[PDB]
């Protein structure tokens, strides 16, 4: 009856001037996404995404706004321990020069991605859906397993 619960830690990090709402601008909080895969035996699988919304770092803006591959290198790759399976998603403004005109997202040749925020009333639900879409295109969809 093994109750497997696969969780993919994704650090969704928002740049300044990328996701303000009408009354509140930003908050460093956490959301979860569960996508329990149906199985026909006692064992069961739950795919979990732990989105880690937070404000962009002081040096992250410096690294950003240069050109997608350039900034991706400029993040220093942040060498860390047991980073496999984790994702990092940088959220940018609509009129950012990184992705040319209308590409709402971007997937690097690594555990990193860059997505575009759309700056309106919700700004967190549509962004959350884009994050889960890019994450499942980047790690742990239903067809990988």
């Amino acid at each position: 009856a093994l109750q497997l619960r696969l969780m993919v830690p994704v650090t969704v990090v928002f740049t300044r001037e990328s996701v303000p709402l009408d009354d509140q601008a930003k908050l460093p909080f956490t959301v979860v996404h569960e996508r329990e895969i149906p199985l026909k035996y006692k064992m069961k699988i739950k795919c979990r995404f732990q989105k880690a919304y937070r404000r962009a770092l002081d040096h992250e803006e410096e690294a950003l706004s240069s050109g997608s591959v350039q900034e991706a290198e400029a993040m220093l790759d942040e060498p860390q321990e047991q980073a496999e399976g984790s994702l990092t998603v940088y959220v940018i403004s609509e009129h950012s020069s990184l992705l040319p005109q209308d590409m709402a997202s971007y997937i690097g040749p690594k555990r990193t991605a860059v997505v575009r925020g759309i700056m309106h009333r919700e700004a967190f639900n549509i962004i959350g859906r884009r994050i889960v879409q890019v994450a499942q295109a980047m790690s742990l969809t239903e067809d990988v397993l």
